[PDB]
């Protein structure tokens, strides 16, 4: 592991701060806890990020893994991975770190961005009855999305 | 289509903003408060707001439906100069900060580009003093939410 | 002369912000609360910020007033490092981030850019926790709301 002073402070920067960050045994992976943006499906959710910062940060873009469950077009359903081009749309070696989970994700779960789908069960119900997925959307929400099911996502040698 | 249109749209309205559909994606009402410590502050506006088909390469295009005085607002129609919303817009900026930064610090103090509303520019740098008054009476009379409200075209303002 | 010096002057002046004029919209003092989290969380400033006659292709410098203990601003003088300043700042840059983003995230973990303050420097990569502590009390003798106004220059000082 190399001595990359960007990522250093960007990670200080995020656990100097009121945001719930799990730490590793290093600055390159971490577990932060991320809120559903109020007015969606997602809304009464809480989930566990595992997020992983690369040796050539913050020329390379930051990877997103939801831990516990979440049904979203862009996000692969089995290992929780945000879609690599949806956040590189994003992501620059200016961006702000802390937007990722204030902006960045929030707007996703909103509504998905175009690209080719990660979960395409979930792009096809959008799209042909957005009314009942929002409420199939809520139901996984109630089940997979409570404070205690992302903390136990947490791996257990970093789980407090 | 425009894919990227439609997403902005339905990301703004799945929020707790107070957007009033129009038959399509490309047009819309947006409420938008003034912001504290101007004399704006305690204005409630209607806001136009249309996405071209080359959105977000074109920027979009935002109209005051209710009455205010601005030097980059034209009086009459309400439409915000476009070579003021073309200095912020890009491809990569965010809609929600049209509502959220460009406008609010517009309305904190004009831009210096050629006013729409050369009256408002002039009394601002004749009289700053006297033009603050006579922005929150106008205020006080032309932007309440009910003004704001009425201000939406008939065929889609809430009954 | 200066149009955007002058717009961006006025619209932090036009705001629920604390901003103390000078004679000139070319310097002016601002309120600023440490970020909450840090061992600054308790703590206000005053800052001294100075728009240049080439605003906002060249950056505004800024000022601690009352103390600040931080391995990239200069106790003596107050002044955050230019070096510093100059990664983030562009000619599109929003003078607000500077008070919004720019200090708050400076204070939760300096910028790796060569020290201003060594002394700092040095404690923090020796001892986080012993640092975080000396700051924690430094800021609470410093950096209270009545320090950081009576670190305006009299004559502009309320
Ligand atoms: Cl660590
Ligand atoms: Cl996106
Ligand atoms: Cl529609
Ligand atoms: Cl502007
Ligand atoms: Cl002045
Ligand atoms: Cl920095």
């Amino acid at each position: 592991l190399r001595s990359n002073r960007r990522r250093e402070m960007d990670y200080m920067r995020l656990c100097n701060s009121t945001r719930k960050v799990y730490p590793s045994d290093t600055v390159a992976e971490f577990w932060v806890e991320f809120k559903g943006p109020e007015g969606t499906p997602y809304e009464d959710g809480t989930w566990m990020l595992h997020v992983q910062l690369p040796s050539d940060y913050p020329f390379k873009s930051p990877s997103i893994g939801f831990c516990n469950r979440i049904l979203h077009p862009n996000v692969d359903e089995r290992s929780g991975s945000v879609c690599l081009d949806v956040i590189n749309q994003t992501w620059t070696p200016m961006y702000q770190l802390e937007n990722i989970f204030d902006v960045f994700l929030p707007q996703l779960l909103r509504y998905p961005n175009p690209s080719d789908p990660l979960n395409v069960q979930a792009a096809h119900l959008l799209h042909a009855d957005r009314v009942g997925f929002d409420a199939l959307l809520r139901e996984h929400v109630s089940t997979h999305a409570t404070p205690q099911k992302a903390l136990e996502s947490i791996p257990e040698a970093y789980r407090p």
